[PDB]
Formats: C-alpha cells, structure tokens, sequence
C-alpha cells in the first residue's frame, strides 16, 4: 500500500509495438487503482496522440510522459517540455546540411515533425505507414519555434556511420545523441530521458522515488527500473533489464503486467 505512483512504458511492455490495441481489462484495472488514490502515469516513446488514443477510455485520468521524456502533460495541459536551444537544433540543421549532405534530417515539436523533403520513401513511411504528422517546409532553419524536442538524421544504410567522424563529437556534450540502427541518430537536450521527465512528477507531487512502481522492457527503461521503489521487467527483456527491475513478470502476450497490476488491488 506504499505505493502512490505507477509508471509503465507501452511498447514491448503492454502490447506488441505499435499496437492500437489493448484489452480492456487494463482499463478496468488501472481505473481501479487511480480511484484507490494512486497516480498512473504512461511513460513511452510514443506521441502524445497515440498514448491518449491507447488509453481512450481512461485518457482522462491519466499523466502523460511523451517521446522519450521530452514532454510531461496531463490531459489536457502540458505541465513540462525539454526542448532544444535553437542554435543547438539549427546548427544541426547546418551541418547535416553542409558536411553529411548524403543524409536527411527531421525536426519535431510534440504535435508534428517538420521534413525538407516530401517526396522520398521514407517520408512516405513516416508519413503514410507510421501515422506520423508531418509538415514539409522549405528551410527548418527559417522557422520561428520553441518547441523542438527532437532533431534525427537519417540514411539508408550508414547514418551513423557518417555521423561518427564530426557530426556525433560535435554535439554529444551539448545534446543527448542516440543511434537507432543503422539507419537514424535522434538527438534531444541534454539531460533528456525518462528518468528525468519521471523525476519530474514524482517532485510535483511531493512523493519519492521508493513510493513509485515502474514496469518496463528496454535498455533505456533501466534507470527507472533502478531507482523506482519497486520495478518490474517483462521476462522476455534482455538479462541487464531484469537485473535493474527488482522482480519480473510475464510477457505482454500473457498479459503479465496486467497480473502485477491486479495484485495491487
């Protein structure tokens, strides 16, 4: 009962990646365990829209911690952002332009992701099989925002592979810097992940770190698991994933959180 907040990633965790759906008992559940006082918080990789699409039936109940931890929202109002310091997201821009021209670069604020090319298959992916809202536009470094959160370059093959020689040393001291394959580096602020974004809400509501359960299944879900009173890591993690999470549970296809989260009532 020491428990007064439940944080958990989605992807891997709750649902095959990318699913639009969820059994409905974990509606039920969590509802339960929010009217019992303790506070849900969903904590991914995802936007904003798909989180709160997820969660439809409970969306209003719920705190929102979006795109890796770069924005920490309720319902209906951003509480926080960590965005990016122009110089630091354009300079990006300049020099992907300038020194990696073989490659292409996104910019995205919380509600869409800008592109300088509308026509090449992989905007075509983003776009039109990933869901994602894009807007093309002729010069990122023209635009007027305060809201950028990410800046990701791209290539087929070896991106980076062309970012490792200046690009990565350039900026890994003044961004968070992180390959995804073979084929995209996605840069945020500095300090940027979910730790902090967590760290965020627990301090709002005057709790502490060992009143709060995490779930997850992702190296990078490892420093929540760690200091997180209590933590569970889905079985078919890998072995540094279970070793931060103080127990497992079982897989998202046995519904092994919904089982933990069930134990709690």
């Amino acid at each position: 009962g020491m428990i007064k907040l439940i944080a958990t990633d989605i992807d891997g965790t709750l649902v095959k990646d990318g699913s639009l759906l969820i059994d409905p008992e974990y509606m039920s559940v969590i509802d339960r365990l929010i009217d019992k006082g303790i506070i849900f918080v969903v904590c991914s990789g995802r936007q904003f829209s798909s989180e709160f699409k997820l969660f439809a039936p409970i969306k209003h109940k719920l705190l929102y911690i979006t795109d890796g931890g770069t924005v920490v929202r309720t319902p209906k109002e951003i509480l926080k952002t960590y965005p990016m310091d122009e110089d630091i997201w354009k300079g990006m821009c300049r020099m992907v332009r300038d020194e990696l021209p073989a490659c292409d670069y996104f910019a995205a604020t919380p509600d869409f992701c800008f592109a300088e090319d509308g026509g090449s298959p992989i905007f075509h992916l983003l776009r039109d099989s990933y869901g994602f809202e894009m807007r093309e536009v002729d010069d990122i470094t023209r635009l007027d925002r305060n809201d950028i959160i990410k800046f990701t370059v791209f290539h087929p093959d070896k991106c980076e592979e062309l970012c490792t020689p200046v690009f990565i040393p350039a900026w890994n001291k003044k961004a968070h810097l992180a390959a995804a394959g073979k084929e995209w580096v996605d840069c945020n602020a500095k300090g940027v992940s979910k730790w902090t974004a967590l760290s965020y809400l627990i301090d709002r509501f005057d709790l502490l770190p060992d009143e709060v359960c995490c779930f997850g299944d992702n190296l990078n879900d490892i420093e929540m698991l760690q200091n997180a009173g209590i933590s569970y890591a889905v079985s078919n993690a890998r072995q540094e994933v279970i070793a931060a999470a103080k127990h497992t549970c079982a897989p998202y296809w046995e519904n092994g959180v919904l089982s933990v989260l069930k134990s709690f009532l």
